[PDB]
Parts: structure tokens; sequence; C-alpha cells
């Protein structure tokens, strides 16, 4: 039987310690060793430090172990049952929130093992693919001044978006200034173009979101991402009635159970987990599930390095509607270089790949420059 | 204008980090320092290396800082507003879980230190004290054997507890064995006693959970603890319809929101939020508000340090119905010493502490003792 | 600890005992003294006559006591408890209704006395600041003929209002007249002008305020307040389906309960309790909660004196989303001058006072003058 | 076209202003005078003060006049007509409580005054007496020693009562001393006794109430009235959901809305209105519709003067489900001779009077002996 040897936890940062980061400065990567030399990768895009933690701990009672001890000597192949194993055994510090965080990366790095012993792609084990490349949009950050996006948005057109997000920032702030940067890049990305914008819950209140919403109607926008607090689930289901855009949302949450009431509760377009914070492959695909019975699009979220990549596309192409993804741009070298091998984004798309596992060799070299623990 | 310096996580602990452990063998308290010399503690039961990470991780992203670097140089005053700081600063990484936690420590603290400045009981800032003591219900780990059990339902009497509970250990494993327990335990207290039952979710279905429910109605329990996983609402409300028991649950959620969730959607007759873990007081309050609007009794969870036990009981004392809390006991050095001035257990009851903030001086050498970090 | 030693209840008038009296020529203030000397000032708007016969009564049964008979001697500082005592112990005659507005009077000193005693400004005690001034809108009873509006109007907008309400009079009586005085006033303040209109339920039915709407949609009305009386939830509900524009009520109801089945049953986007009349701070505390729960925007109703205006502004300072104010405009000698150093509306916005309680130096001279009782 | 001369609103008592004071040792009665020389008697179960104020008041703002106010002048016959004018014209300061019972008093004396007028009892307005008397019930407040009970349980039998409420004083109080009282009053009654319990809101949640439900099974209780306050209709629901024994409520009501809400939301199987607070003989009648559309029994709460009584009397006869009412007696001038030719209990009934109106001539000795005004 194939067996779990070691977990290693490696806490990868760009700028210092006690400096500023932005999303995609800093990565937490986990790699599960087995006693036949396969090696899994998976991450979690959290906090590293807590991430990290939640793996190494030792004992607090009977449903409060670190993870890595809980996993030690286990059988790897046996993914869902292990699943259950860290869910009951760390139920006290995890549950929801930063353990499922945790549990997602070493979930993840277990189906990389389950495909390399078995010889075929993860998206085999998912049930087979549907599809050898996945339509992609681009995001960007918005500029300040309004204007100064026509050079962004020209810039993904070339690369061969034909859809795009933007948001964080300053975005949300001005209800002239938000109206303002969707006037200026609307504009410079045509009426063909597929347009969509996230908050990051800036617009804080319903009755806000909903004032801004017909007055950015014009530009006919895809959808609006996260307008307020998924907390609030009634001011999701208030702007469904009252609004003409899609609505989306749920990047933040962590579990089947926290889905299962967004999806029924939010009435949501489009469901957004992060293959690296809701619970890893295994309960994204109880998550892609719920999302079918409802008859709401799930477009996963995320922005990390080459291992949320190639998670994500090995998802998307084992789903019949696996139609869309998130590609996220950055000069980072966590996201460009720490994946050797990367899928890489190529007019509208990224490919499929069939290597056995997620198909992921990590740069070594880099690893040792970046390495904090 | 009292300002925050420093928050000091400490971590301690009896037994080694590769050893076993139990409920209270390890514990994470928080120290907020302000620069007018006044210090507040607060603890958090939770992974103590996990907490720890928590409040002194760096920033990762815009949504996500460690709770210390949110906190140094604010208004310690201004609890409310600071919570919510919190929540807000830490919410990729926090939300719910570990991180709900990490703010429930640090919340509990500033309450300690608003109280020693206004020089007044923290009872009195909640809104002022209907009782001068807090009726208790004690607890135990039962024997494996049915028949050992008469001596700690005995001890307990002779320490004048007229309610009592029992779980986990091989509770909840075999109906028989179970049975057995229940009947040993009734027949040693008498009929005066309320007696309630703790599986601790290891009946794991309702379909179990109902057959002993008719079971046991000769032995007329108070109530029935955490029959199965809080995360099956549908679980529990459909116990509420078969069952002749009262229903308790709630102390492993966070936030209002799961606890509005849990409240409304499972028909418990008792919550049980943990004043440590939930949100702290701050959010302990609404909870409790939300507890009265649905008619739900709010009894307290916890047992860790006389931290938690001066929180609870300055909580519960300034509460219309704050009329029963846990008292469970340990032999372990954390629970028993590290608060100076305890309060005790005195003839069924707890007396309420009027001096100010939470009454609570640390045993500075036991903190030396055992530290890990 | 800090007693109360007495209340003292002034009645004041500006016309005559049997003259015609409008919105802001009479008041109900109350005093509440202290043993250390420190006295809290609060209001309820109401009845002065019934409000003080609230306060003064004697015991009528065990649940019908005045509110003097229940506070003389108690502890000052624990307001909650103290709400409690006077819910309960003037249930029979309160409960709802002018009681609740007596309740509320007296609440609203004990938070001043809070705040005195503390050294603190009442922001802190509910939580903290989040903003060093409020954003205001103006008010005003429209003018009879349509086109002499304009005058008032425009002497609003250069005293730098953004934001403007407007009803009472002879607001709802005809259609063609409703038409043409909603006419006026949008010409006379432009198209980036806030304007909302205020029928204090004068449309009566339902039907004719859904068909007056679509008449009106045209000039992009803010809210639509009190289209009907608020004892029809049904009323509410089904325009909110019918009608583009946000549905705005709640002034004159009283406890959270009453706003709890507002909130959740009308669907309004938003609610207006007046801190005033709701219960006082402690209740509207409450009512903020219910209605950040289900995504509805809470904008106080108020206009009387300045106690009112420092309580209302207090209480936004601490809300993250108090972020709207009402501010009525007045000739009254009770509005303008009964309060010594009453804050100002300065440019669209009023500015939130840091001293201790409420900040309010009542006018004596003033009190002399117009004092009926 | 008889039309409102004058109102005179008179404060009775029987002891001094700052003693002790029980249910009736108060009343406050109203006389509405014509200019053709008939004059109505109503009353108000409430604080007389507050009720005086309400009647008294002047105008505070367009929809805030005292009663008097809007009904000197008006033509009487229009009883349901002034009940909106008075409703409307007060709403600001009545709507719910206090000013719904100066509203009953006013509104009980229009029938009073009608009747007379067309020369015929109250009842035949009300569409016909359906009975020529009607069975009661007694009520009592318990003695502290459980064995002191029997005497006061057989005086009633001795009087003709086959039907026995009790409550106040020390019931609600101890759970063992609830029992016994409870014990002594079933053996002391017999088995043929309908016994009814009155809490008034002193088991004050569910869970402590729905316990004595199932201990009082075997004492086969009628009703049980008021547990918890009817704030909570969910608490009120949820014992509907496992009680054995019938939940009576509604006392401290006021309008059909609040009516309404209590009857369809509480699953209350009896609605108690007191037609001296809830809105007088006209709502009160509208009630009555409410609780047959809903299968809800309607039995009045009252216990005042003999106004109240030949008011519910003459309700009573013209309900075709008008089978029970409260007849609570006590020693006091007030209750037993204000009313000269008061109706009588009588062998366990209370005859139905056929004089116009509703039958009272008052004492005007006693007037004069007991007025505070
Ligand atoms: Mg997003
Ligand atoms: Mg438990
Ligand atoms: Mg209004
Ligand atoms: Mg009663």
């Amino acid at each position: 039987v194939l067996k779990i040897t070691d977990i290693e936890v490696l806490h990868l940062r760009v700028p210092a310690m006690d400096a500023d980061c932005e999303w995609g400065e800093d990565a937490v990567i986990v790699k599960v060793h087995t006693d036949k030399g396969i090696v899994g990768v998976g991450e979690a895009d959290s906090s590293p430090l807590v991430v990290q933690a939640c793996i190494e701990a030792p004992q607090t009672n009977f449903y409060c172990n670190g993870l890595k001890r809980l996993l030690i000597g286990e059988n790897a192949l046996e993914i869902e049952r292990l699943w259950n194993k860290m869910y009951w055994g760390s139920n006290y510090m995890g549950r929801r929130g930063a353990g499922i965080h945790a549990i997602s990366a070493i979930d993840i790095a277990l189906w990389d093992i389950a495909g390399q012993f078995y010889g075929v792609p993860v998206h085999t084990l998912l049930g087979g693919k549907y599809r050898d490349k996945i339509r992609c949009y681009g995001t960007f950050i918005p500029a300040d001044k309004p204007e100064d996006n026509v050079a962004i948005v020209q810039g993904l057109k070339d690369q061969g978006f034909s859809s795009i997000k933007f948001g964080g920032g300053v975005m949300g702030d001005d209800p002239d200034t938000d109206y303002a940067i969707v006037k200026a890049v609307r504009e410079a990305a045509g009426p063909e173009m597929e347009v969509q914008i996230d908050l990051a819950s800036k617009w804080h209140t319903c009755g806000h979101s909903a004032m801004m919403a017909k007055r950015l109607e014009e530009f006919n926008l895809n959808w609006i991402e996260e307008p307020v607090l998924a907390d609030s689930l009634i001011s999701y289901e208030k702007l469904s009635r009252q609004v003409s855009q899609k609505i989306a949302g749920g990047e933040s949450l962590t579990t089947r159970y926290e889905f299962q009431e967004f999806i029924t509760k939010s009435n949501a377009d489009i469901v957004q987990p992060d293959i690296t914070r809701c619970g890893g492959i295994t309960e994204m695909k109880k998550i892609y599930d719920i999302a079918q019975m409802n008859g709401t699009q799930l477009i996963p979220h995320g922005f990390s390095t080459g291992i949320l990549l190639h998670a994500s596309v090995h998802f998307l192409a084992a789903c019949e509607q696996g139609t869309l993804m998130e590609f996220s741009q950055s000069s980072s070298p966590l996201f460009t270089s720490l994946v050797k091998n990367q899928l890489q984004f190529d007019n509208g798309f990224v490919a499929v790949s069939d290597a056995p596992g997620l198909g992921i060799e990590l740069d070594e070299e880099l690893i040792a420059k970046y390495r904090v623990n």
C-alpha cells in the first residue's frame, strides 16, 4: 500500500516579513511524501504562518490534532477517507476557515500523488476530460486615474482575452470614481468584450450596491462580483431581485456546507470556490454537484501560483460545465516561475495537460531563494 | 485616549509536544498592553500554535493581516470598532474558525481593560448584574466500566452540584454500554438531580440518535448534547420533531452568522457558544440577543482556565436569563492556578466578582514554568 | 456606586396650550440626577403631557409603575438592566407606544450620565467612532403653490445640502398637485441632488401609492417615505415588488419587536427609528443589529431639539453604516437654542462631538421662559 | 344629530398616591356628554394619569392631538368613524399601548350612548343576543402556603363556579412551590372543575415552561395563561408543538394589528383581549372576526369595575361563541359599588342585561368620595 511518510510545508515570500504584501507576493505550499517516492504538491491561498501551524500542530484534544500527525503512516490513495479524517481530527481548530485552507493544500497534493501512482492525469480520476482547452478571463487592479486603464485593457486584448475582470485597489470608493473607471474600460474594450467587475465587498451595503448597478447598466457588465460581504445572504438575495447584471460570490467560503447555504439562499448566478481554500479538489467536486442541482454556474476563484492553476485546470477539464477559468496576471516570481513546466495562457485559452497527476515540477532553486522557513 | 502598545501571546503546556493531550493540558493566553500600564487578559480555547499564528501573522493581502498588526496604536476602549477592524482585516484567513478564536481572545482582553479603565466590573459595562451568584452544572468523562461511575457522581454530589453532565471517552460507541452508563448515573444521583449527556457527535446519524431518545425517556434527561455534528442542521431539526428530551449544541460555532443559522434552523432548545471561540464577549452579546428573539436558551460552553471562567461569569451575571453555567474541573495546574484570585465553585454556585474588569491576576511564576514560547 | 436621586421632567411649549402646534413647537425633556452630581439629559418626541404622566405615575399594579418610582435609588450605570426594569415594571401601561417614548428619554439621559462618569463621549461607549462627521439631508414642508418651493430648495443648496426631503402640509392631496410640487423641486435642485419625499401616510392605500410612483419616476426620487400607514406590512411588501424607488418607513414604531416585524415583513429598503421614540440608544443598538442582519439601511428619524441631535450623532458615529442623518430646519427657539453648545450643520455635514456623555449644556434661561410645568 | 359636548375623565383611587396598589384599587372612567342630555360611560384598565393625559392633551402636531379635542362637536352616533378619527389624530402618541387604552374608554362610552339613543341594549347593536346568561370562571391570587388554598377553592365552589383560574403572587417563582400549589387545588376542587393557571409571564422561557407542561399533565389543566411574555411569538409557537395543555395569552395587546399577529403566529388556542385596552367594543369585534377565521377561542380579559363587566357581557351576548367570561372578585368599593345596578354573578353565570346601552347607572356619591381629580 502507498504510505504517507512526511508532509513538508514551505513558506515562500517576496517582500520583507514586516513590509506590505499584495495578492501573490507570498505562498504556502505543501509536499506530501510517500514510501514509493511519489511526491504530491498542493498549496493554500491563505496566511502562510497560519496554514503551517494547522499542519504542524500537536494534539490539543481528541478532536484537535495538527494535520501532519493524522496523516503520517496513512494510505495516501484513500483520499476521501483522509479528507474526513482531517476534517474530524482537526475539527476543533478547523471545521471552517483557516483549517479548511490547510486541508485543501493536502487534498490537492493527494490527488497529485494518486495521478502519478496510477499513471493518469488527475482529470481522468475525476471522470475524464470534456475539452482540450479552457477559456479564460483576465484580471487587473485598475489604475487610480480612469483613462490610465486603456493601456492595461489594450494589453489584455492583444494577448487574446475575450473576457476581463477588474477590481481592488481603489475600487468601490466613489460612485463618480467607480463610474469613470468602468466608463474608460468598456470604451477601451469595445462592445463585444465580456467585462465583469469585482468589488471585494467594498460597496458595503445592499442599497449602495443597487444604486450603483443601474448607473453602470449601460456598460453591459457580464457580472458583479462580491458587492458586499457574503455573510449577508439576505443582502445577496435582495440584490438579485433588483439588479439586471449577474451576481457572483463565494471565494472566501469553506466546505460544502457554506457553499450549500450560499448557493441556495443568495440566489447568486455565479458561485466561485477557490480550490485552495474550499476543501480541495475532493470538496470542490461536491460543491460542483450542488451548483449543478441548483442551476448555478461554478467559475473557480484563484490567483496564487502554478499549483492552483494546474489543480483548477484539471478540475474544470473534468466538468461538463467547466467552460471558464480566471487567469490572473502578475510579474511575481511565485506566480510566473515556481512551477517549472507551467501551463501557459495562449490567445484566449489555457491548454489541458495530460501528464500524470497535476503535471507539476517545482523550481527547486526558486524554493531555496524565497524559503522563509 | 488609552492606546494599545503590545499584544503578547503566551503558549502554555503541561506535557511535551510529541505527547498525548486532553481537554485543559494546554492553553493560549493573550495579554493586551496599553500605554497607561493597564493590561488586559484573554484566552482562546483552540490550538495554541494556530491562534499564535493568527495574532503574529504579517500582511499577506489587503484583507489578510495578523491581528497584532491591526491593533498596535489603536484606542483600546473602542472595543466593537476594533472587533470589526480585526474581522475585516483578517477576513481572508479568519471570518470563521481559527481566526475568530484569535479575535475572541483579544476581545476578552479589551473588555478586561475597559473595566479597569472605567473602574467597574465588566458585568456593569454589559448592562448590570442580575444576580450575585450563578448556578453551575458539573461534568465528567465517564469510566469505561458502568459500575465505576457511582463514585464520580457521589463525588460531585459532595461538592454541592444539583446538575451534572457526562460524555466523551467510550460514550457513544456501543448502544448497550451507553444504556449501562446512563443506568448507573440516574440511580447514583437519584431522581432529584438534573442529568445531561454529551456525545460529542458520536451517535453520527439521527436514526441512531432518535432510538436512544425513546430508550432513555425513562431516565428523564435534562438535555442531549451534540448527538451529531452541527454541520447537518436538517439532522437536528428532524431530531426535535421526535425526541422527548431537550437538544443542545453549538459549542464549535463562530460568529453571529453561524449561530443565527444554528438557532433558527436546528430547532435546538439550547445553544452553547464558547466565549473564547465564538467571537469573544462582544459577539456573545449579539448571539444572546438572537437566542432571546427565538426563545432559545443560551448555556455557555467552556473549559480551559480561570480566564474563560471570569469572562463567562461576568457575561452571565449581566444576562436576564444568565442562570446556568458549565463548571468543569480538572487537577490541571493551568485550570486551577493560572489565575491567582480565581472564582471558586461553592455548594452549587459560583459567586459573581465585582472587581473592575474581569478581576484577573495571573500567576506569573506559573507562566514561566509552563510557557512553550 | 452611582445612584439615581431624582428624575426631573420639563414640559416646554412655544404657543398657547389651546392653540395650534407644528412639529418642534413643544418638547418634553428629562433630567436624571445622580448622587455624584452628574445630570443626564434626554427627551421624547411624543406628547409632553403623556410622557410626563408615564414618568410621574404611581403604582397601579405590580406591572404598572411610573418610571420615576422604579429608578430612584437605582444604579445609573447599569443601563440595559434599568431598560429591562422600566420595560417590565411599566409593562401594563407601556410595552408599546407612549410608555416606550418615556423610556427612550430616560435611556438617553442614562447614556449621557455614563459618558460623563466615565469621562468619554457616548460614541466610545457604543463601540468607537468610524467618522469625524456625518452627512445630512435637509427637510422642509413644501409651499402650497408649486413654484414657490424654488426659493426654499435654493436656500438649502447654498447651505451645502446634497440631499433633501420634503413632505407634510398639503402633500399627498392631489395627484396633479403632488406632481407639480415634485416637478418644481427637482428642476430647482438639478440632476445631481438626492431628492426624497415623505407623505406621512397620506396616499392612504397601496394602489394610489403605486400609480403615483411611476408618474414621479422621471424625477429620480431617492426614496418614498411612509406612503401609507406602517400598520399594513402587506401594503409595504406589495409596493416594494411594484415600485422602482426605495421605500422608507418606521418612524412611529417602538421596540425591537415592532422593528423586527417591519424590517422582515415590509421589504422596505430603509428603516427609520427615532432615538427618542423607539426605546432610546439602548434599543436603537438592537434595531441596528436587526437591520444589518437583513440588509436594510437604517437612517434615523428625528426633529425636535439639540438633545435628539446629539444622541443621534453619537449613535451614528458609532455605526459602521452610520453614513446619513436627517437635519431638519426650524426657526423655533426649542430647536435652535435649548442646547447651548449645539452641534451645527456645516456645508453638507454635521461634525462629531468628542465631549464626555452627549456633550449637552442646556440653556437654563430658556427653560425658565417656556416651562409649562 | 346627537353632538358630543364634553368628555369628562374621572380618576378614582382607594389608597394614597405614594402607597402600594394591586389590581382594582384605582380606576379611570370616562363620561362622554351629548347635547341631548344622554351620557355614556366607559373606562380603561391602565394607568389613570396616563389615560387622563391622552384624553386631555393639546395639539403637539398634525397627528398628535389629545382625544377630547378631536371629539368635541362630533356626531356621537358615528362610532367607527370616530374610532378612526382618534386613531389617526393621536397616532403619534397612540397607535399602540396607552393611547389605545384611552380610545377604548371613549369607544365604550359611545356604544353606551348609541344604545340609549336607539332605545336598545348594546348587544342588539352588535348583532343580537345568543344567550340570556354567560358562564363564568373565577380567579384568585393563591396563598403562599400550598395547604392554605383549600379554603379559597371551596369558597368559589360555594358561589357556584364550575371553572377557576389562579396566578400572581408567588406563582411562577419556584418549580416545587408551583407544583405544590397545583397539587392542592385539583384535590380541593375534585376532577369535575375546569382548572386554569395564569403565570403572568413568570416562567420566562419556553424551556422552563415546557417542563411543567409534562409535569402537570396529570392534573389536566384547562389552559396555561401567559407562560412567557407575548413579545416572543416564536416562544409561544414552540410551546404549542410540545405542550399537552391549551395555551392562552394576549391580554396586554392593543389593536387588531397586534392581535392578528398573535393569533396567526403564536398558535395559541385562546386569545384574551381586554375590552378596556384593546380598542374598545369596536375593535374587539374586529378581533373576534380574526379569531373566528383562525379557529382561535376568544375569552375576554378584564378586572376593574362594573363598566368593564357591562361592556364584556354585552359583547359576549352578541357573539355566537361568547360562551365564557372571567368574573374576578374583590372587596374593593370601585369593583362592587361604582355601578349602582351592577350585574351579579349567580350560581355559575352572569345574567344578560336588556336595558338600553350598557345599563350603567353610576354611584355619584362614591365618585365624590374617591376622585383624585
Ligand atoms: Mg473576487
Ligand atoms: Mg460539549
Ligand atoms: Mg417621516
Ligand atoms: Mg392574565
